[PDB]
DNA sequence: GTCGG
DNA sequence: GCTGATGCGC
DNA sequence: CCGACGGCGCATCAGC
């Protein structure tokens, strides 16, 4: 793509700062910069040009001049050659191993996939599952498969209670031809901001999906959020489908629109929408949009009857899901 | 790392 | 058990 | 020119 060399470079720097440096604000700075550059409609030809964009400052502008002049960045060349950094970065690819766990593993001499398998006893349950399906979770999911997955989830939810509504969100809802995983937003009329009239609404759905062997493992699970693993059924003598990551959020039925806005993403789109909201004097989460007071305290939830309502409050033109991708 | 209080 | 902090993740 | 940057669920640990 246009400016892909530059946005690749900045994404790699972002990942180095989060995973190795543990500098989460530099991670965010690089991600914002990558994002704005990715949506910039001209081929960037100097650092000075790039510096005019919001989120690009002096330091990223120098890097862009170096990349443009040379087709590489010396900082990144040195990072790539650093075995310890590469091992730390690599270990974070495992679900359940973040930057802190990865550094401790590498410090203890665990630097490779083989090292992890020989040291399963040092891993928690989440990390064990992450390791077990490491190869599978690196793969993306074709939209054709996401459609078969949607069909199974929606059917099984219907069988538990026809009053449930399940909506497949994330990249899928944004129209992507492939997805990293499956995110399902769940609502039921017995769960609203005003009451919990039935117990175990999420649990009921999870156990039915387990019963039919669609959900195969659990990474975490509470009353509102399930994080786990699932798999499509496959035909005789045919290779198995990869195991996939699945997340299910149960949101109060009356907060559906803030819910689907959040769960539709992208992640960068949400953080920029929420930042804009803040400077328009609002705070947004997956439940509500509320006005900000002088103390800093959030007011009461504002009425919302559509995704577009949320955009209107902060004076954004509506963006369809497909225009919320990076 | 960037931008603003 | 709790509150608060951290780690991991959406 | 130093300090703030979306927002939150679940799991685990520290210090009660
Ligand atoms: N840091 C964050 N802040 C706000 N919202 C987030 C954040 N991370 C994830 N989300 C929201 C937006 C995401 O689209 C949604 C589902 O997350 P996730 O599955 O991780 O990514 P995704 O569906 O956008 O892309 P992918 O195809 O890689 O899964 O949750
Ligand atoms: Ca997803
Ligand atoms: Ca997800
Ligand atoms: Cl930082
Ligand atoms: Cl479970
Ligand atoms: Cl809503
Ligand atoms: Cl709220
Ligand atoms: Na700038
Ligand atoms: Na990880
Ligand atoms: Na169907
Ligand atoms: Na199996």
């Amino acid at each position: 793509t246009l400016n892909g060399g530059i946005t690749d470079m900045l994404t790699e720097l972002a990942n180095f700062e989060k995973n190795v440096s543990q500098a989460i604000h530099k991670y965010n700075a690089y991600r914002k910069a990558a994002s704005v550059i990715a949506k910039y409609p001209h081929k960037i030809k100097s650092g000075a040009e790039a510096k005019k964009l919001p989120g690009v400052g002096t330091k990223i502008a120098e890097k862009i001049d170096e990349f443009l002049a040379t087709g590489k960045l010396r900082k990144l060349e040195k990072i790539r050659q650093d075995d310890t950094s590469s091992s730390i970065n690599f270990l974070t690819r495992v679900s359940g191993i973040g930057p802190s766990a990865a550094r401790k593993f590498v410090d203890e001499g665990i630097k490779t996939l083989e090292d992890l398998r020989k040291n399963e006893d040092k891993l928690n349950h989440h990390q064990r599952i992450g390791l077990k399906y490491f190869g599978d979770f690196e793969k993306r999911i074709p939209r054709e498969e996401m459609l078969q997955m949607q069909d199974i989830v929606l059917n099984e939810v219907k069988k538990v209670d026809s009053e449930y509504i399940a909506t497949v969100c994330g990249s899928f809802r944004r129209g992507a031809e492939s997805s990293g995983d499956m995110d399902v937003l769940l609502t039921h009329p017995s769960f609203t901001s005003e009451s919990t009239k039935q117990p175990k609404l999420l649990h009921q759905v999870v156990e039915q999906l387990q019963k039919v062997h669609f959900i195969t493992d659990t990474l975490s699970k509470g009353e509102t959020k399930f994080m786990g693993v699932c798999q499509l059924p496959s035909k005789n003598d045919e290779k198995e489908y990869p195991h996939r990551r699945i997340d299910i959020r149960l949101i109060p039925k009356d907060q559906y629109y803030c819910g689907v806005l959040y769960f539709t993403g992208s992640d960068i789109f949400n953080k920029n929408m929420r930042a804009h909201a803040l400077e328009k004097g609002f705070t947004i989460n997956e439940y509500t949009i509320r006005p900000l007071g002088v103390t800093g305290v959030a007011g009461e939830p504002l009425p919302v009857d559509s995704e577009k309502d949320i955009f209107d409050y902060i004076q954004w033109k509506y963006r369809e899901p497909k225009d919320r991708s990076e």
